């Protein structure tokens, strides 16, 4: 399923980052633009604008709508049994995303920025690797049900 | 150009690395993995085998080849005035990599783990904005040269 160990580890870290999602969520699209630059050129509000990505308004209010649904998905794994997602559903998410060519390097490299974007963000004594781990998986199962509705039937 | 201050920043920092090539290669590409575990089985005697990444032989060597293939290309690029590529040809590493299939999404991330495992490598003292655009530069110089070969 999704462990109660950790459940507890997403638990009090998100604790932690939910108070400074606004942060945080533009620094883990900051950091998947610093990895794959090419990204950029996916997002329509990012091609039609060249003020520094820090500053660009839109991103910020994307990047915290993702990094908010992808940390409560995690939040709620083993409380619901299933990835959820609120605004949206799993299928709209993988019709979306079918739509923009996003293929499986996107979705490992923006694992590993969100991984290194919980590392920065949480306090030196709760990180470790069944933290790592804890959140990798979470995130895994997220996007493996996503994955089901970009694939035929 | 690459400036006399940018040949300063990457000559004293491989000062330091190439007493660690094997290690620091090992890592570099451990990285790339890390990030695109998919990148693994562009390599053929990584589809194949049966140990973990880190033990694997065939790996280790070609990890310091590469490491210590561009680190030289950025040491070498002000007194050369152009990218050079040890024991091999633009026109050949261009022709392998066009076979291979590698693609700019791959040059981004491996640009990305080089400059992690090369921060990893410094002392925080030598490390900084200037240290990593110099390399930065100099990787994305050796890319361009390359790209150039696996084009029409
Ligand atoms: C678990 C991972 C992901 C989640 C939960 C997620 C979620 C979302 C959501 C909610 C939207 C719609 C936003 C809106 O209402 O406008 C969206 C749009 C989009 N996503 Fe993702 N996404 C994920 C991964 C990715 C990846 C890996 C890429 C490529 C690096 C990506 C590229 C896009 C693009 C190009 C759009 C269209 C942008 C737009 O709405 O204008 N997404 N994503
Ligand atoms: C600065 C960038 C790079 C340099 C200097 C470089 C250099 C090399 C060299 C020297 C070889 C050996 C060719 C031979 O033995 O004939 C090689 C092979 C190869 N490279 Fe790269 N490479 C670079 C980037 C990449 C990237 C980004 C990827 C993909 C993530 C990649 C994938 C491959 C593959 C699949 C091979 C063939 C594997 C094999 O030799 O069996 N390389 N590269
Ligand atoms: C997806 N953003
Ligand atoms: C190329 N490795």
């Amino acid at each position: 399923v999704f462990s109660e160990e950790k459940e507890a580890l997403v638990l009090k870290s998100w604790a932690i980052m939910k108070k400074d999602s606004a942060n945080l969520g533009l620094r883990f699209f900051l950091k998947i633009f610093e990895i794959a630059p090419s990204a950029r050129q996916m997002f329509p509000f990012l091609r039609d604008s060249d003020v520094p990505l820090e500053t660009n308004p839109k991103l910020k209010t994307h990047a915290v709508s993702v990094f908010v649904m992808t940390c409560e998905a995690a939040a709620q794994l083993r409380k619901a049994g299933k990835i959820t997602v609120r605004e949206t559903t799993l299928k709209r998410l993988g019709g979306t995303h079918l739509k923009y060519g996003v293929a499986d390097g996107h979705f490992e490299v923006t694992r590993f920025a969100l991984l290194e974007t919980i590392k920065e963000a949480l306090p030196a004594d709760m990180w470790g690797p069944e933290m790592r781990n804890a959140w990798g998986e979470a995130y895994d199962q997220l996007v493996a049900a996503i994955k089901q509705e970009m694939k035929p039937a």
